[PDB]
């Protein structure tokens, strides 16, 4: 309840700064590049093998394993500096401007801008344009520069909406069987964006393009962390909100789905996260 992760556009310039900072030394140090290869990883683990639910998507256990991700990650900021925490991209908001892409997220001592269209749509301003960060493949090789997209695609020409967000919010059940891409009437599903996809955190992907556009890429661009983190502020809302539901499913489930399996990589279950203030951070809207 001490950590207070902040909405992006509430952050003073210092803040900013110093999140930055952070980040840039977590990459030298290699210690970045596990995050991204813990998310290669966990997505090729598939549960069951031959089925198309892994470990970190399209199946329940998305919203925990992305939850011990940051909280993972936020700790290692920590140690570098105590007063740095993960804030939020609320991309709702962006989503109502005019031009979202004129958002203050994407500024240049902050998240940088769109990718160049004359360098392939490289990322060429901010602290992550290429020659400033490296990027990896999925082969875990060198792929030489962060590259954006923003509303190039057919399926996602725009951000989701407040509206959206809302809608998702009201839905009962944390997840149903069979507990996939195709669960009804299930928030997990829901915010994950699969129904009448791409929607919610599906659609933010897929709108931001580059790195972001395809899952074993995602992390190498920072943005990353900073919609997770909104992603994750929504289904602690949820939790508040409906607060007599519980995580679903708690057994029979596939193994790393279940509320007490261990959620590979690692061994923490989805029952260790499931109460985000145990964890020791809030989101600013408390
Ligand atoms: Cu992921
Ligand atoms: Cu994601």
């Amino acid at each position: 309840k001490y950590r207070v992760r902040k909405n992006v556009l509430h952050l003073t310039d210092t803040e900013k700064r110093d999140f930055v900072r952070t980040v840039l030394i977590l990459k030298e140090k290699g210690i970045y590049d596990r995050y991204i290869a813990w998310h290669g990883a966990a997505g090729k683990f598939h549960t069951p093998p031959g089925s198309d639910r892994n470990a970190a998507h399209m199946s329940s256990a998305f919203l925990p394993w992305h939850r011990e991700y940051l909280l993972r990650f936020e700790r290692d900021l920590q140690s570098i500096n105590p007063e740095v925490t993960l804030p939020y991209w609320e991309w709702e908001t962006d989503a109502q401007m005019q031009d979202p892409s004129q958002s203050q997220i994407w500024s240049a001592d902050f998240m940088g801008g769109n990718g160049n269209p004359i360098k392939d749509f490289i990322v060429d301003t901010g602290p992550f344009a290429a020659g400033r960060w490296t990027t990896i493949d999925e082969q875990g090789n060198p792929s030489g520069g962060l590259k954006r997209n923003f509303g190039a695609t057919k399926e996602a020409p725009t951000l989701p909406t407040r509206d959206d967000v809302l809608n998702a919010l009201k839905i009962t059940q944390y997840d149903t069987p069979p507990w996939d891409m195709t669960s009804q009437n299930s928030f997990r599903n829901q915010l994950e964006g699969f129904i009448n996809g791409p929607q919610l955190h599906n659609r933010v992907h897929r709108w931001v393009g580059g790195q972001m556009g395809v899952g074993p890429t995602a992390p190498n661009d920072p943005v990353f962390f900073l919609h997770h983190a909104n992603v994750d502020r929504i289904w602690a809302v949820w939790q508040i909100i409906h607060r007599n539901q519980n995580y679903q499913p708690m057994k029979n489930g596939p193994f790393g789905q279940n509320f007490r399996d261990p959620m590979y990589p690692w061994n923490t279950t989805p029952e260790d996260v499931m109460n985000h203030r145990k964890l020791g951070y809030v989101y600013d809207i408390e």
